[PDB]
């Protein structure tokens, strides 16, 4: 009951920020109609939240060395729920800015340091092994799980769809405090001119890329947002050298295969979040579902990835991370060949849409528990905070760039084949079947993105007995 | 009975032309012990029959059409038994090098007509597909079979093992004349200057590849014969323009899908090879399995290749060629994959040997049916010829293009890990297991081009249509 409690603790803020930003994107149209925020406010909402979220991301690795891992992970998860009930009652678009600015501080506070609990809480062992499986999964349930909540209460209004996240804000507090315990150490001197540049940098970086195809690649503001993450981040790494508990350790990543482990996480977080982000499209355009159709529909792929989870966990003590993750990403590779042939519209459900999710789902799940443990291998207690948030940014930050790349194939095809650029419900059913087409051939790209992941895979050369069985 | 008969008689060089190169390599090391020829003569008598066998193969394209296909099969299975006999009561050195010389004239003249042959005498349906089938799988038969008589019968004489040629072709020669029938058309004459040209100008070429690792690549006979070959190759092509029943048609080589085809078979049939050799040699070296058992082990490959092969005939009917030679390409990058990892010294044969060969028969068997079918599609009948020539050329051409850079490989990495340049019987069993990790490395650079057919393989296009079910 004490192991079961600490593993849900822990991965609490994975569920809650995949679940926020799930229900955030299904009631965007809504929100429109009842706050009549124009286009230009539509995108400053999500936008909004990853500002602040990955800004202050870096920062908050370190200030679990200084505060405490346990006192940081509680704060951290408490200010996400106060901004919850906040953001419900934002009565014009001010309020929502605010209260989207507050949610992206306290996940960047916490995301970091609950990946930082499962190296430190547990042992290196089958403890960890089960730990890791546990964080993973319930990344995927927020996702499905936001799909069905989303989509039920948004009938009725969009904002109850935020005060769901108050009771389960709640629980995973209390469990926090009654299941884990507070190390005994002594607190450590933080960064202060390192940290400050590292924020400003990597705040500036997310301003300029957002804002840049507002007003233009080259508008003025955006590379001139740019001009200042660069000046930031040079003058990052020369004040780095000479830094004492150093905020972005860069001895630590030599030629060694670290290099490696953290490149694939980096293109593969990106293939991952690309598959997910156009799946949800083509089923909800082409087929037509709806959100809250799509949700249930989906509940096979989380059952499908917690086998994947069970069962790497048990391998990965006797087989090296290598062979799992080329074995598990060989079941997905031939999930996306299957849906990029034979996925038109108007096909059934159970024979068609179900298989190649469910195969899908089990070679990520296999795929996922090796490299989290090669992540984080090796380090010690000193560096491990600085090290686990260095993997999560690489894992978010390799979304949006190859999902670029994937939205601008599809587009150009569309006008190929013979479409139209703009909403989908002003189609006339030949332009419709031309974007049908275009989704599928974007799924070869994606295809081909995961065998460069794979081939860099294979310069990995952990050992079972680093990573796991001690 | 006919139908039988019929696809059995069009595919017999194919058995013959495999067997016989297996069988000969067998019995390379006794022909030193009699008759003396020296290392230099080692590669002689090989290198005398593929002279010949590539010289003259594009010569034989456009020999059906002058005299006739049935005519033309039947005097070169002919001459290559007559060959046999005499390669078998060869006396000297000197004997045995025209006696391999006459058998490559043979297999030259025969070869390419029996690739037309199923072309013109199947009509395009349900019989062609079966033809296709029945092709392709003689060849492995012939390559399994040769180990087993090479093994078997190599303990009491080399000399025998080259009579067993002699009951197949007497066979091949009755079934195909009163099972094939003669057409009645006008003959076309044949291009003199044309046709003179390409057998010097390939000629040419395949003498200075083999003599230049004996003499050296600067020797000054190397690069003199290389010069001949180009100055043969363009005043080929310049002649070629203007030349009536051409031996080239370089205009039916446009920029569709004819190139793509005709590219991947050539880069196919180079994996193809270089898994065969090298899987033989690991086999008989590393785990010292012997040529008669190698043989024996290899017949589920030929099971396995059989059930591909006919399960594809009937699918390519209803899907096109792209789907299906990823797909049975998919089974085999797994079966190599397997092999990468799970393939050290000393390991049983039922689950660790014979699974991935079973899985790996299976997806070549898929995917050779929908190339050969669109290799011979939309040519007619006056142009038959000479493409089926094209295509056989460019497949054995690829063979020791590829051969030699996986090989190059496995040596390089050999000495890296600690070991010697020469016999096996000479290591150490610490450099011996040097050389087991090198042959399952080099089995990933197999990987890698597999990766690239495929990749230029989806741009086929060709629809089920077009290549059979008419
Ligand atoms: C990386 C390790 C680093 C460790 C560093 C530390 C961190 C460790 C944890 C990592 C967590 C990653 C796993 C989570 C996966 C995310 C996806 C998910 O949990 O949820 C499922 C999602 C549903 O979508 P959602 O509802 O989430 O969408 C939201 C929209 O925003 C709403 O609109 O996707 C899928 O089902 C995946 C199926 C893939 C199978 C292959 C596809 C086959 C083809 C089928 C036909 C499709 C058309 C053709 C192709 C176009
Ligand atoms: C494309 C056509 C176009 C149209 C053009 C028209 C013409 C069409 C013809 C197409 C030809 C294809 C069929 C014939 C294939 C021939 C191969 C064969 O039927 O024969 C078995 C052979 C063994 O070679 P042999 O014994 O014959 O060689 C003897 C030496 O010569 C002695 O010196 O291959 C295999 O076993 C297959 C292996 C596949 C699985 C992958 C391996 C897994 C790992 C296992 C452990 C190995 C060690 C690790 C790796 C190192
Ligand atoms: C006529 C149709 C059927 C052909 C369409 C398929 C090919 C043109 C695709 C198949 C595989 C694709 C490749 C698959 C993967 C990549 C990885 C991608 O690599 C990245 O750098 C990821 C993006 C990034 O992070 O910058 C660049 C494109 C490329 C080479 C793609 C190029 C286009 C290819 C060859
Ligand atoms: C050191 C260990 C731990 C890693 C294994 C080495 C990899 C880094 C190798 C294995 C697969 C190799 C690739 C496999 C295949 C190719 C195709 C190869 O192209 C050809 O095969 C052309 C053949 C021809 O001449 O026609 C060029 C090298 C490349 C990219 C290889 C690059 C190096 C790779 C990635
Ligand atoms: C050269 C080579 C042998 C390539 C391997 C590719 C692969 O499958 N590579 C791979 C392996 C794992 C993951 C993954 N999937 C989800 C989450 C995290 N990692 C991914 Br995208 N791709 C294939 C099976 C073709
Ligand atoms: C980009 C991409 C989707 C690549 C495909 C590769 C493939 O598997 N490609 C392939 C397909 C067929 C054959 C074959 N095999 C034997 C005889 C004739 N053809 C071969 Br070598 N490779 C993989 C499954 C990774």
């Amino acid at each position: 009951r004490s192991f079961i409690a600490a593993v849900i603790a822990i991965g609490g803020m994975q569920l809650l920020a995949t679940m926020d930003s799930t229900v955030a994107i299904v009631a965007l149209p809504k929100i429109q109609n009842e706050l009549s925020l124009s286009d230009a406010g539509r995108s400053w909402v999500i936008t909004a939240y990853v500002l602040t979220f990955g800004g202050l991301m870096l920062l908050g690795g370190r200030l679990g060395d200084t505060i405490g891992r346990k006192r940081t992970f509680i704060v951290g998860v408490a200010l996400f729920t106060i901004s919850s009930v906040l953001c419900a009652v934002a009565w014009d678009e001010a309020t929502l800015v605010i209260a989207r600015l507050s949610q992206g501080v306290g996940s960047a506070i916490a995301s970091p340091t609950g990946l930082a609990l499962v190296a430190t809480t547990f042992r290196k062992g089958p403890a960890r092994n089960a730990a890791t499986a546990v964080f993973a999964a319930m990344t995927a349930i927020g996702s499905v799980m936001g799909l069905v909540v989303g989509g039920a209460l948004t009938e009725v209004s969009w904002r109850w769809a935020f005060l769901v996240n108050v009771p389960i804000g709640l629980v995973m507090i209390y469990l926090a405090r009654t299941a884990l315990r507070e190390t005994n150490k002594e607190r450590m001197k933080l960064d202060a001119t390192g940290a400050i540049l590292a924020t400003l940098a990597c705040t500036a970086a997310v301003f300029a890329f957002s804002i840049g195809p507002e007003k233009g690649w080259m508008s003025g503001i955006t590379i001139g947002s740019g001009l200042v993450a660069l000046a930031a981040a040079v003058a990052f790494v020369i004040v780095e050298r000479t830094a004492e508990n150093p905020v972005v350790p860069f001895h630590l990543f030599r030629d060694r295969n670290r290099l490696v482990t953290f490149s694939a996480i980096l293109l593969a977080g990106g293939v991952m979040f690309s598959l997910t982000v156009c799946i949800g499209l083509y089923v909800q355009d082409i087929l037509g579902y709806s959100a809250l159709r799509a949700g249930v529909g989906f509940i096979p792929f989380v059952i499908a990835m917690g086998i994947g989870l069970g069962v790497s966990s048990q391998l990965v003590s006797r087989f090296s991370p290598r062979v799992l993750t080329i074995g598990g990403g060989y079941l997905l590779f031939g999930a996306m060949l299957y849906g990029s042939f034979f996925m038109h519209r108007g096909v059934p459900y159970f024979p068609n849409l179900v298989m190649p999710i469910v195969v899908g789902g089990i070679g990520i799940g296999m795929a996922v528990v090796p490299l989290t443990l090669s992540a984080i291998a090796g380090v010690g207690f000193d560096q491990i905070g600085p090290v686990s948030a260095i993997a999560l940014m690489l894992q978010s930050l390799g979304g949006p760039l190859v999902l670029a790349v994937i939205q601008a194939v599809i587009t150009s095809r569309t006008l190929y084949l013979g479409g139209t650029t703009g909403p989908v419900k002003f189609m006339n059913d030949v332009q419709l079947a031309a974007l049908d087409h275009a989704y599928t051939y974007g799924l070869l790209w994606v295809a081909g993105a995961a065998i460069i992941v794979g081939g860099m895979a294979l310069f990995i050369g952990y050992t079972p007995q680093q990573v796991a069985h001690a």
